[PDB]
């Protein structure tokens, strides 16, 4: 399948390193973001704390590292993450932040959308004890023509 | 506004530690003033300001106008930060808006995740991340064109 480049959004930061990882956990952070586009879980979830809790905010969340890997097979069960670009990653106090575009192809449609998204994660001895990411579900669903919620 | 399950237990994550992280907290105070005239001195000239699933607003005078219009028709009841924080003149906040439409009269607590870019201790940039269809079934208000 071939994924279209993310364009840079008109509002993207004038400050060059704002993209750049700066801690060890930032670094962290955008090695998880390439890892996406593997779509798998098991992959995925070596980031992960055993005490941690995954949440796309307009769908329930897990809690616990067995129910986070569940709830990401779930999603790459019908879903391909086919692209991600983090224009902005930040942090502060424990908390890593990413302000994204991940392109998003719904296998059973064959439709895929841009979705906007601004995450958070939180990591404790490198490892993620928090992720949630914030994003609109309906243009989603409307878009990619398959109902989530 | 109840404390989420997943938010920090140490309270320097919602604490300001910066400048412009002070700044960004004033300015979530603010917003239950539901003034954009009031609002719009913590803007840049050259800024923008969008809720992610509508349109953006870009230029001082557009952003004014598009908060003219949200207050029109929501009130902001009252804004809880959990977490800020900071790096490259990007500011991050996690929180809860406890919004309510004038038209129902109904309140909704909305989970956001925000960014405000500033320079010179002025917005040049808002963005608010969160689930509107959410916001629209809970206060009776089908807000999106």
């Amino acid at each position: 399948h071939h994924t279209s480049k993310i364009e840079q959004p008109r509002w993207a930061s004038k400050d060059s390193a704002a993209g750049a990882a700066s801690t060890p956990d930032e670094k962290i952070v955008l090695e998880f973001m390439d890892a996406l586009t593997s779509n798998d879980a098991a992959k995925l979830i070596e980031y992960f704390a055993e005490d941690t809790m995954y949440q796309n905010m307009p769908l329930p969340p897990a809690y616990g590292r067995d129910a986070v890997e569940q709830t990401l097979a779930g999603f790459f069960t019908v879903f391909s993450i086919d692209a991600v670009e983090t224009f902005h990653i930040g942090s502060s106090n424990g908390l890593v932040y990413t302000e994204r575009v991940d392109v998003v192809r719904a296998l059973p449609t064959g439709k895929s959308y841009n979705v906007s998204v601004l995450g958070v994660f939180q990591l404790t001895e490198g490892k993620i004890t928090g992720w949630r990411d914030y994003f609109d579900l309906r243009e989603v669903e409307e878009a990619v023509d398959l109902p989530v919620r």
